[PDB]
């Protein structure tokens, strides 16, 4: 029986629970460049000598169990919803904070459409106060 262990006690090994300041998600981007797990491309870039790109990543993990899977919205294993908003091309799964996948910009990013519109013949998305005030050539 357990009566010869002697190493009986507690561990104080602190670790990040879920999400990040950059993206509130229950997943980490698995970078195939080093098979490593980071919420953000810049949170990868800080630790690594090389860059993560949001088209190069293919897989993700679920921070709520650590199960490795392909880039999907839910952990089929423990039903972990990675975010409200999902998008495979941009490889972002996080909370919907009024964000929109613009067709001409070809991406989505945390951007309230009530404040942000696409300036036509410009390929950019600006604020309603800006009104598209550019040299749009
Ligand atoms: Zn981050
Ligand atoms: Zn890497
Ligand atoms: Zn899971
Ligand atoms: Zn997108
Ligand atoms: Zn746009
Ligand atoms: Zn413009």
């Amino acid at each position: 029986m357990a009566a010869t262990a002697r190493e009986d006690g507690a561990t104080g090994e602190e670790r990040g629970q879920r999400g990040c300041e950059h993206y509130d998600r229950g997943c980490l981007l698995k970078a195939p460049c080093c098979d490593k797990l980071y919420t953000c491309r810049l949170c990868h870039d800080n630790n690594e000598d090389h860059q993560l790109d949001r088209f190069k990543v293919k897989e993700v993990q679920c921070i709520n169990c650590e199960k490795i899977q392909h880039a999907q919205q839910t952990c089929e294993e423990c039903s972990t919803l990675f975010g409200e908003y999902y998008c495979d091309i941009c490889h972002l799964f996080d909370k919907d904070k009024k964000q929109y996948h613009c067709e001409n910009c070809g991406i989505c990013r945390i951007g309230p459409k009530e404040d942000f519109f696409h300036c036509l013949k410009c390929n950019l998305c600006l604020a309603m106060n800006l009104q598209g005030r550019h040299k749009c050539i």
